[PDB]
């Protein structure tokens, strides 16, 4: 676990991680993909094709414009797809679940699983669950997708306040400032271009968060190119940096953002709670519920929960990255597990696995990491409620 991968931020390829629950429940993020937007690969070939005809280019410069040009023809027709490393993610996140828990998807366990219309997460759930039939073809399996979950898997479409801050809330300045004061564009830019001094700043700031956006990428994409070489370790620590404070503001519990990222989570918390509540008690007779879709999913929802510090409210920009990564809420194909037993007394524990290593919540237990479901159901409540009384004060 390099530190270059983690600079990658939520854009790092899921992590390496080579008695028995009745019941679990499941958040997946979609797997590694490409790239969505050509915006960036656009930019930095727009830059070195204007500076090859003023005679602007290095060597190097050279080299990265044939490279850009054919890393262009290779995303052609890809843009947005999971990638065939995105689907061994799912391979081995599904295949690590059934081999440490065959009795819980034995015999004819039923499974439901369901995702957003988006083709990553609808492939991201068909990995995950081929590998489940193959491992055993008796389960017994529902598969649905599409914008009826829009109201749990896609909250942060549907909210008209939360949508007017993502797109243009006072996190914003802070971001540029800090990506101002983060990012020095000319050290990186002399390996490619003559005289960078000459670039407004704004221009070669530009040009240098588009080149990173290229780089961080492409280990996503399973094509053998690597471009982290073209910054140095301590630009890649920058870079993250700033990105790890964009996905902080704009999706978490910033105290610029008022906690109103975080609440408009709660209709998938309130689900997951239903749905285990159901299984409890019988009117539901599922052995697992699973869900796939988008770190705009997980970062909020894992916050709602409390999972502890990732819900930390952190006063100064500076601060964040010490006590908040991104790379550790929301890799390529982050998820979260809600492991359920019953004991000798028919009492019943919650497990919560966050990347499958066990998580805390601020509460007590004389047996970490199980947890009392119903002290987490509480807890949870109180989150629900404590979101809805956010929305409150944005009813807009």
């Amino acid at each position: 676990q390099t530190k270059i991968q983690k600079y990658a931020g939520t854009a790092m390829p899921y992590p390496n991680r080579t008695m028995t629950p009745f019941y679990i429940n499941h958040l997946g993020r979609h797997g590694a993909r490409f790239p969505t937007s050509r915006k960036a690969l656009d930019k930095v070939e727009k830059v070195l094709v204007s500076a090859q005809q003023e005679n602007g280019l290095t060597s190097e410069g050279m080299a990265l414009l044939s490279m850009i040009r054919r890393l262009s023809r290779l995303f052609d027709g890809q843009w947005g797809k999971l990638s065939k490393l995105g689907e061994t993610e799912q391979e081995g996140i599904a295949g690590r679940m059934i081999r440490n828990y065959p009795q819980l998807f034995s015999n004819s366990a039923k499974i439901e699983a369901i995702a957003t219309y988006v083709p990553r997460s609808i492939n991201s759930m068909d990995a995950f669950l081929s590998c489940m039939i193959r491992h055993n073809p008796a389960l017994q399996v529902q598969r649905s997708e599409g914008k009826q979950y829009n109201h749990i898997l896609r909250f942060f479409d549907l909210n008209k306040s939360y949508v007017n801050y993502k797109e243009k809330g006072d996190w914003l300045p802070i971001y540029k400032a800090f990506v101002h004061k983060k990012i020095s564009p000319v050290p990186i830019m002399k390996k490619f271009l003559l005289n960078p001094e000459q670039y407004l700043d704004k221009e070669a700031e530009e040009f240098v968060m588009a080149l990173f956006s290229v780089a961080a990428i492409l280990p996503d994409t399973s094509i053998p190119l690597n471009l982290e070489d073209l910054f140095t370790l301590d630009e890649w620590h920058r870079y993250w940096q700033t990105q790890n404070l964009r996905q902080y503001m704009s999706k978490s519990s910033a105290p610029v953002g008022k906690m109103l990222p975080v609440a408009i989570a709660w209709p998938l918390l309130s689900e997951f709670i239903r749905s285990a509540q159901e299984v409890i008690s019988g009117k539901s007779d599922y052995q697992a519920n699973f869900r796939f879709a988008h770190d705009n999913t997980v970062i909020p929802f894992v916050s709602l929960m409390g999972i502890e510090k990732t819900d930390v409210q952190v006063c100064r920009p500076d601060s964040v990255s010490v006590y908040w990564k991104d790379y550790e809420i929301s890799p390529m194909a982050a998820n979260v597990q809600w492991l359920f037993y019953r004991d000798r007394d028919q009492r019943i524990w919650v497990k919560i696995l966050l990347n499958e290593e066990a998580a805390a919540l601020p509460i007590s237990t004389a047996c970490f990491p199980y947890y009392s479901w119903e002290k987490t159901r509480i807890f949870f409540n109180q989150r629900i409620e404590m979101a809805k009384k956010t929305l409150s004060v944005f009813n807009e």
